[PDB]
């Protein structure tokens, strides 16, 4: 397939779907996708928006499946 | 050889073959390949479709060998 | 989205916002973003400015959210 | 030197030489190289052909040295 | 910012500043930067000059801050 | 500096200098550099020539410093 990453991330963003982001260091982040670009995902929780490098993301697990 | 990754992934996709995806952080995911693009594999289980970054995948082990 | 990484880093830089940088090896660095370029972030604490490779950064957590 | 990776992999492939592939996550795979492309090696054992991402391979140790 | 990595490394080199290089595998190297190129840093201690791949470097901590 | 990686590797190769190659997974390999290309180093010991991916190498420590 082609050009699926961004539809996925935009669907999480627009639909405000809670996600679990599992990093290569074993940390698991939880929040909403606020925005993203070529290299980063901005992830918002109750406290803060943090900047996550995609290269460090293993998998993004949403609370529910999204339509792309 | 040349251009084998996508035939493999498409064969898993079309044939609905259960896979084990072993990530660089030691997590092992199980499900079916729903779709994929340059950078990601969308992996479906009973619960959810998650987005897996290829850069974090070490090996994809199918339940049976596939024809490319 | 597009071109968000640098606005984020520049906002941390200009606003002098303390950050926690979580590396792929589990080290957590704390300080202020002094500068950055394509590949590195220069992070200043009480003692020193160190050069952090972006490829080794998992997430940058600011003490407060920033305006991009 | 130049253009050695593929001669090595093709020699393992054509000669059917058993290999140990050591991944960045510490897993050690054993089998024969079935095929390979820019990004992946297809590794066959008694049970299955699995798809191994080169980016996750640290070293490929053959049971015997190969002629390139 | 732009083009900061090399000024940093050259300043360590020219000024002979002792550094701690923290690798993604947790090893910490100590010595002086002898030279560097696109991909590597040559690090000298009492015993030897070793070749360190930048892709494996998380952070370079100097004994004192440098002028770029 | 510029174009140092290959002079280093070729000097180890031509001079037959024993090396320790430290991989990102913590494995330490020992032998002589037999050859190398853009992506791999072929490392020979008493038993075998193995193919090491540069992306998995953290540092190459020679038994003695080499002239580039």
């Amino acid at each position: 397939g082609q050009m699926l990453q961004d539809p996925f991330l935009n669907a999480l963003r627009k639909e405000h779907v809670p996600v679990s982001i599992y990093l290569v260091n074993g940390i698991k982040l939880q929040g909403q996708v606020e925005s993203f670009d070529q290299y980063v995902v901005l992830l918002r929780n109750t406290s803060v928006t943090q900047m996550v490098y995609k290269h460090a993301i293993s998998t993004i697990v949403p609370a529910r499946s999204v339509n792309l």
